[PDB]
RNA sequence: CGGGUAAACGGCGGGAGUAACUAUGACUCUCUUAAGGUAGCCAAAUGCCUCGUCUUCCAAUUAGAGACGCGCAUGAAUGGA
RNA sequence: UUCGCAAGAGUGAAACUUAAAGAAAUUGACGGAAUGGCACCACAAGACGUGGAGCGUGCGGUUUAAUUUGACCAACACGGGGAACUUUACCAGAUCCGGACAGGAUGAGAUUGACAGAUUGAGUGUUCUUUCUCGAUUCCCUGAAUGGUGGUGCAUGGCCGCUUAUGGUCGGUGGAGUGAUUUGUUUGGUUGAUUCCGUCAACGGACGAGAUCCAAGCUGCCCAGUAGAAUUCAGAAUUGCCCAUAGGAUAGCGCAUUCGGUCGAAUUCUUCUCUGCGGGAUUCCUUUGUAAUUGCACAAGGUGAAAUUUUGGGCAACAGCAGGUCUGUGAUGCUCCUCAAUGUUCUGGGCGACACGCGCACUACAAUGUCAGUGAGAACAAGAAAACGAACCUACUUGAUCAAAAGAGUGGGGAAACCCCGGAAUCACAUAGACCCACUUGGGACCGAGGAUUGCAAUUUGGUCGCGCAACGAGGAAUGUCUCGUAGGCGCAGCUCAUCAAACUGUGCCGAUUACGUCCCU
RNA sequence: GAUUGAAAAUCC
RNA sequence: CGCGGGGUGGAGCAGAGCUCGUCGGGCUCAUAACCCGAAGAUCGUCGGUUCAAAUCCGGCCCCCGCAACCA
RNA sequence: CACCAUGUUCA
């Protein structure tokens, strides 16, 4: 069958991404998304 | 020339491989003869090697006996046992 | 120990070994026993092969990172298995969770996604830097769960193959047995047939056989504006004396033939065609046949479109098989993996790699041929699309002021409507055509240069010019299939299918030799 | 290792 | 010591030949038997001589022998 | 009346 006979890895395990938490972020902020449905995150706008 | 006759004179093979440990080899090839030694028997008054090897006999055995047998070169009225 | 010349005879243990050894019946199975049948998956008589060559494909080895695997008469163009990606189950990587649900640790920051830069095979937030964005959907770890073309077809279901193409199979009640078991289900004839007839310790049944069924013939009703015909009125074309190259043979002797564009009108009809139900064949008829000496039948001939299961199929009892399939499935039991996954996606490679062996194909070895013309001619079929047409198939034109393969345009067909009057290839030709017995204008293996086209991808597939000096001149031992529209030859369609049939499932075309037997072989 | 229903054998 | 003899496909053997073996394909459910095919020895060795050498002739190197005597 | 041998162990 399909042994899981492993591997050995050349390379180091990637991480699991995590969120970054900005505590408040709303108290810190700035400009408005231009787009009209919408760095702007939505529309990954530059 | 063609037959017969060995209780006529006499004669009576070699090499190679092979079993689920290892040996050795039932087995198989191959060369060969007139026939390739049968039954027996043996280091025998017959064996070179040889004071063969094992057992037995002695404190000690190139001796004796019983075995064994690749028998220099045992063997059937050249009579064998 | 006794006896014997001997050979031996008489007497006669044990140690140790071992779960049976025997005896008679029954049912199978087997026989290089007998008897009667039967089958070109047997043979006889044949016919076309195969085995020899090239090439396609499958299987095995060899190799490889991996060259995924099943299967070994009844595995080997089989798995519908013609794999560019996908498929794909295998290999080198890289994503996602598609871990529901419950209990924890969080938390209106639980979370989600990201531009850029580098990470990388990846203008892959894949992870990071970096900030944004999303918002209780999700994370975290604990059990759990889930999926798997993971395993085991020797745990199974279902299905299929095979036994096993033949005539087989089983109760009841009665009879016979101590019983397993037997009789019925017997033998004689008959038959493809456990088919009938006769017989009968059986008598009644049930299933297979046959019947039914679906196609091919022949025919009745129906039927046509998705099928045809024949007339009649026009419109037209040829029109007579006509003798090839050398020009044979082969009907014609009120009213000469032609013209699916002449897109002609009119009228009538169903010869062909369409097709739902009918019919038709039953050994029916006939032998101073055979047989019978009741029968059951049979052989010839007749009649007929068809004359014996009319023909080709389908269906097919009862037992089996550790046959195949856990790679068809939300068929499954038990197991294995399960978040750097035996899940899932994506990228690259493999499934097609070669010295070889084998199965099955396709093309050859030429003259009953090969080129190059002309002619006449089938059948089976298939066609377009979700949550107004467009995809699918086509004809015709053009490209064309100039190879093919293309590429355009324009129509038509949802298919008895278009394709289509379906111009299939075998085949024909008195074509006064080329070649002329050679591996050659036989044969295309194999390779070079260009260009097209399918496709996301061609490092697929046509077409053109080279190559041919690749074998192969008919194939040892062997060995397949086949009895009339058959073998063989020849095409065509469907299928898989973006692209690609030396495959299969159908279909028409042309059409033989032989046998009409037999148990030699199996 | 393959093989098998397990072994043996064989190859590997 | 002398005196001889003989050295060849894997094996046993001729003078490369034969037999057996081997290898491929049949035949078999398979194996053997069998059938049809393929390969495998410049011949102890070496040198000379010969057109040319398994051969000829030497020299070696083995094996096998046969003799190896006579108060 | 030519020849015509054999099938590892359990299951
Ligand atoms: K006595
Ligand atoms: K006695
Ligand atoms: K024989
Ligand atoms: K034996
Ligand atoms: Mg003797
Ligand atoms: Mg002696
Ligand atoms: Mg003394
Ligand atoms: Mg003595
Ligand atoms: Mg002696
Ligand atoms: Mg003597
Ligand atoms: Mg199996
Ligand atoms: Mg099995
Ligand atoms: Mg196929």
């Amino acid at each position: 069958g399909k042994k899981k006979k492993k591997r050995i890895f050349t390379k180091p395990k990637k991480p699991t991404h995590r969120h970054k938490l900005e505590k408040m972020r709303a108290l810190k902020y700035r400009q408005d998304c231009p787009h009209p449905q919408c760095y702007c995150g939505k529309c990954h706008l530059t």
